[PDB]
């Protein structure tokens, strides 16, 4: 305890999440980042993971008490890190139990959420939010149902296939009309969808469910049906653009997907902003389009850690994910931070066909005792924000002491505390002094560390 709470995780796992506390020092000092305060940038509306039909069937494979441990651990803002966004799927994505959706069979009247979601989605997500009740769910579809596609829109065709196609215009009506009824079917049981975007990776054709969706029919579904419905239906959720690369998978016509569809006012008036995933291209996207569209939010909704990239060796993965993924996209004004799985066993699982079979999830579990976990960078990257950086949050600027491997972000909560978080990506301990204007702590920050703090502003 005292008056400056710290989370700290190093590279090497000396440290692991790992709580200590300093005081204020007394009245000067070299090495000082102060904080600003008066110069105020995003509002914050959460960080975390998502909440996969996999990630729910190991859930369920634990014995209760560890899995309540877990996500009390995880999600608890008191007794926890305090994860604070979460993502699904509407109808399946590639990690869940089947591919499906919630109107397999031909005509909207037929919609219904299935197994995957009476079994498995919702019952872990009760749990979530008898822990933390405000935890915010953003959601997209990874298809549309099959008989609502077409082969192309050159050629108006049905495609009855979970991959690739385009959706019918015909059914853009029908299609919102399906959202509209998924999110009123969470809400009949409890649960508020914070968000949606329209498709998940719309530039994605295979996968193992898809549905490619160019920006022209992403603004047309949302102008003329998804964001009409929405409305006249009362629902506060909000829209995101996109939810794609950086690059815009380098197809042409794409480029600026998002800025695209804003220049249309009728699609724009639905639209709260754009997210992002960072599978391809430079998160310096993120300021352009931010630059172009300040009044538009931005956000990122997924990234993934696996054997393409050594995701359980936390010596490689802790300070490059921690500036790309976790201060790389909240620098540049993403108002969340939210990776893949929360939780996928040893074997990469359970994964889909077609689907990824080479991820690993935010944590492993054991599949021969549902009980030993092992930590990987996507917790540690969150858990470092969520722990700290609480809704609401306003991220304010940072003036001072810098070097190659310094990097951070600070921010303001509403109820009166600051925040700070601190990558130093350097092998060498540094005795750094922060402020906030009024007082000042000193700490040694550990080499090849991420250290994050809070404390009373006075």
């Amino acid at each position: 305890t005292g008056d400056v709470a710290i989370y700290t995780t190093t590279s090497s796992l000396t440290r692991d999440l790992t709580r200590d506390a300093v005081n204020f020092s007394p009245k000067l000092a070299p090495t000082t980042i102060t904080l600003n305060p008066a110069e105020q940038y995003q509002t914050m509306d959460g960080f975390g993971a998502a909440i996969t039909g996999s990630t729910c069937y190991n859930l369920l494979l634990m014995k209760p008490a560890d899995r309540h441990a877990f996500l009390t651990e995880t999600f608890s803002d008191k007794d926890g890190f305090g994860f604070s966004y979460i993502r699904i799927s509407i109808g399946c994505s590639d990690f869940s139990l089947s591919e499906y959706t919630c109107c397999d069979t031909k005509g909207i009247e037929n919609f219904a959420l299935q197994s995957e979601e009476k079994d498995y989605i919702l019952p872990i997500l009760k749990e979530i939010l008898a822990i933390n009740p405000s935890i915010k769910v953003i959601a997209a579809p990874w298809t549309c149902p099959k008989w609502m596609k077409v082969k192309s829109l050159t050629d108006r065709t049905p495609l009855d296939s979970w991959t690739n196609g385009q959706l019918n215009p015909d059914y853009y009506q029908d299609y919102a009309t399906y959202f509209v009824k998924w999110i009123q079917a969470f809400k009949a049981e409890g649960i508020d969808i914070y968000a949606v975007t329209p498709q998940n990776e719309p530039l994605n054709r295979g996968n193992s469910a898809s549905l490619y969706m160019e920006w022209e029919e992403q603004r047309d579904f949302v102008k003329t049906a998804l964001g009409p419905q929405m409305k006249a239906a009362g629902l506060s959720t909000k829209i995101y653009a996109f939810d794609h690369n950086y690059n815009y998978d380098n197809i042409e016509s794409q480029k600026n997907y998002p800025g695209k569809i804003y220049e249309d006012a009728a699609a724009s008036q639905y639209l709260a902003g754009a997210a992002y995933h960072n599978y391809g291209g430079n998160r310096e996207e993120l300021l352009n389009i931010h630059q172009a569209y300040p009044e538009k939010e931005l956000l990122f909704t997924e990234t993934s850690i696996g054997t393409w990239n050594s995701g359980r060796d936390l010596s490689k993965r802790l300070m490059e994910d921690m500036e790309e993924v976790a201060l790389g996209t909240i620098n540049n004004w993403c108002k969340g931070v939210i990776v893949w799985n929360l939780m996928l066993d040893n074997d990469r699982g359970p994964n889909r066909e077609g689907g990824c079979q080479t991820c690993y999830g935010a944590v492993d579990i054991n599949n021969s005792d549902y009980k030993t976990i092992i930590r990987n960078s996507h917790y540690y990257i969150i858990a470092h924000l969520s722990s700290v950086v609480k809704p609401g949050a306003v991220r304010i600027a940072t003036t001072g002491y810098t070097d190659n491997g310094i990097t951070c972000s600070a921010f303001e909560n509403t109820d009166g505390t600051y925040a700070f978080v601190l990558i130093n990506n350097n092998e060498k301990s540094k005795k750094i002094t922060v402020s906030d204007g009024q007082r000042h702590f000193a700490y040694d920050v550990p080499g090849k560390s991420v250290t994050s703090y809070r404390w009373a502003k006075s």
